[PDB]
């Protein structure tokens, strides 16, 4: 589970995302849908907020990769 | 920047996240306009995922050190 902290907060990266990389009408459908009160001003502290979690997370896995690996063969 | 593999799998990720989570019309405009075919074998490869990735900031940080520990008391 996600708390409702955590889904509004990922829900407002998400529209973030959509608008950012050029899907309005998914943005504008989705806030809809979520009902999300996002202004411009709001919208400044989210912005590239998913990709930067996607990518910390992905490197972070990579590390767990590399260092399980090396206890797998040990 | 990212890659275009990487860019795919965040998208199919958001798609999933969409369609389980019961926003179904931003769904649908989402794979429309992130030009994306979803199908079962996706769906179930991506379920989750989004929102798991989300959330998985410390417990990597944790698990990365849990890692070096086991291995550090390994070499000991």
């Amino acid at each position: 589970v996600l708390s409702q902290r955590q889904r509004d907060e990922l829900n407002r990266a998400i529209a973030d995302y959509l608008r950012s990389n050029g899907y309005e009408e998914a943005y504008s459908v989705f806030k809809k849908e979520a009902e999300l009160d996002m202004n411009e001003e709001l919208d400044k502290k989210y912005a590239g907020l998913l990709e930067k979690k996607w990518t910390s997370v992905i490197r972070l896995q990579k590390k767990v990769m590399e260092l399980e690996s090396k206890l797998n063969e040990a």
